[PDB]
């Protein structure tokens, strides 16, 4: 038990005009098995997200050992702790290094940064300094522009849809660390809180001036893209005096005001994040959250948008391709330990068959999720019918391998008797027939034999039916009576014997065609007792997002914004189609 994590790390890079996944990151991140709990700490440089970060991830002195261990590294940057709350949980802290530098070009990697911050996370803290006034809003113009970076589904039945207005669902949690914050937080002489500082800059100008649709842009942005919102407040962290050698500083010397609110923004941030979850409450770990990484900024390098439905889509068909091989591997196990290698009758193993077909479907159905078409199923159906069909060839070589050499056995000494001569005198037909009826019954006898004996037995005596016709007419003992009367019986004999064999061929098909209906059935069986937990894990996740768009249109009603609750209604319906 060690599971050891590392420190600080390059996640993407930007460089030159394009972003760049450290795969040394991926591979730190394909090792995390554990549910975890994503914190993004987004903010322009200079505005010490970094120091959040480094607290967040229980360093004592924040303000040491920046995150800069070089420089030149602009990015999104990793960090990975043990979960010091959520046992069995790790929590994965992000950062963006170098988000405002002017380099070469429009540098649009800057609100891809942005973006992809906020598609990987599931608590989102927006650092920024000062207080929230017209200029702290103009630098969040990233969030302006998401409808154009992030579509949250593909475009089939969706263009009378507004795929922003979906966003709501898998966004994080939204949350303003303002530091630096010498506000007397008071209204009319009453005192009020962090959050109450938040919906009040939250508010929107009356009008539709071009002034006045920027001033309010933003800011709908946030109340209609994020499900929550908090805010905190920071008081610098020491006088003057102090604040270019804040690492010399023990914690005794801090603003005890700051101290404090850095432990309120901890607790808060560690005890209410939860684990990122997927549309269809799917908890996020390393291998999934290192696809949705390597998804979403591949299509920004391949000149497309980032796209949730896209990335959740390859995430499942490599979770779901995992279950077939899991579930073919718990069928082969079982089969191979209680078959008996020549199978007394075809039911038996048809029987086998099907109760190791159901307990694969099983492991299948608690491993996979989103199987569109049914698609990875049938993958799992043909490769047990081909493993079925494969035990039937070798269950028919076992049998007629165990046929084939007793025949030696039994049936050896009589060819040496047509050697020696024994049945040339008068009276052989007799001799002959009476002692072959003798060892057929013989070799009935044996039991366990398996399926293919009366094929095989018979091809023999197929070989052999001359060896007595001949016999029958060059005996000297028989009447020519008798000879007809014998002539007659060799036909009946036959008969019965074909007759039986049909007999035989068609029960085997029967049987072949009840397992076929019977295994069908316990697929559907199974999927749609799936399907009926999935839709009502879909149920809860939309009643959820209802309500919170029902909250935010009655905030716009109340405030006097009708035309807002308006288009808000609009997303409402669409969410009932």
């Amino acid at each position: 038990p060690e599971i050891n994590l590392p420190g600080p790390m390059s996640l993407i890079d930007n460089t030159k005009g394009q972003l760049v996944v450290n795969p040394e990151a991926l591979k730190i991140l394909s090792a995390i098995t554990q549910p975890v709990v994503v914190v993004a700490i987004v903010g322009l440089y200079r505005t010490g997200a970094s120091y959040l970060m480094n607290k967040l991830a229980g360093k004592k002195n924040g303000f040491s050992l920046g995150s800069t261990v070089k420089s030149h590294t602009k990015g999104i940057w990793m960090w990975c702790v043990p979960h010091p709350k959520k046992p069995e949980h790790t929590l994965v802290l992000l950062d963006t290094e170098g988000l405002g530098d002017i380099e070469k070009g429009d540098n649009e990697n800057d609100s891809w940064i942005f973006a992809l911050a906020i598609l990987l996370s599931s608590t989102f803290v927006y650092n920024s300094m000062g207080t929230i006034n017209q200029q702290a809003m103009d630098q969040l113009h990233y969030v302006t522009e998401l409808t154009d970076r992030i579509k949250a589904n593909s475009s089939p039945g969706n263009n009378s849809v507004d795929d922003s207005a979906d966003f709501v669902s898998f966004f994080p949690a939204f949350v303003w660390t303002l530091r630096d914050f010498t506000l007397e937080l008071e209204v009319d002489g009453e005192p009020i809180t962090a959050d109450d500082y938040l919906e009040l800059s939250l508010k929107l100008r009356k009008g539709t001036d071009k002034k006045s649709k920027s001033f309010n842009d933003p800011r709908l942005c946030i109340r209609k893209f994020f499900p929550k919102r908090k805010c905190f407040v920071f008081d610098w962290p020491a006088p003057k005096k102090y604040l270019a050698h804040l690492e010399q500083l023990k914690e005794e010397e801090l603003n005890p005001d700051f101290i404090e609110q850095v432990a309120e923004f901890c607790s808060y941030i560690l005890s209410h994040s939860n684990v990122k979850t997927l549309s269809g409450g799917i908890p996020v770990n390393g291998p999934r959250l290192e696809s949705l990484v390597l998804t979403y900024v591949n299509a920004i390098s391949s000149g497309d948008l980032p796209c949730r439905e896209n990335a959740v889509l390859a995430l499942a068909q490599i979770e779901n391709s995992a279950a077939v091989e899991k579930a073919i591997a718990h069928y082969e196990q079982q089969m191979g330990q209680k078959v008996q290698l020549p199978t007394e009758t075809l039911q038996e193993l048809l029987d086998l068959h099907r109760d190791s077909e159901r307990e694969a479907i099983e492991v299948f159905m608690k491993n996979s999720f989103k199987d569109v078409d049914q698609m990875f199923q049938r993958k799992l159906g043909a490769q047990l019918e081909a493993r079925r069909d494969d035990f039937c060839k070798q269950n028919s070589k076992a049998s007629s391998d165990c046929c084939m050499a007793l025949l030696q056995d039994i049936f050896g000494p009589l060819e040496e008797d047509v050697k020696q001569g024994t049945f040339s005198k008068p009276g052989g037909y007799r001799l002959f027939t009476q002692k072959l009826q003798e060892l057929k019954n013989k070799y009935y006898q044996v039991p366990r034999k398996g399926i293919q004996a009366k094929e095989v037995l018979k091809k023999y005596l197929e070989s052999k039916e001359d060896v007595a016709d001949a016999l029958l007419q060059t005996d000297q003992s028989l009447s020519e009576k008798e000879k007809a009367i014998e002539v007659e019986r060799i036909k009946a004999e036959s008969a019965e014997a074909a007759k039986k064999m049909l007999e035989e061929i068609q029960k085997k098909n029967e049987e072949m065609m009840e397992q076929k209906e019977k295994s069908y059935q316990e697929h559907v069986k199974q999927l749609t007792e799936k399907m009926e937990r999935d839709r009502a894990q879909l149920m809860a996740e939309q009643e959820k997002t209802l309500a919170l768009k029902l909250q935010e249109q009655e905030r716009l009603l109340k405030e006097g914004f009708e035309n807002e609750s308006k288009r808000l209604q609009k997303d409402i319906w669409d969410i009932q189609m």
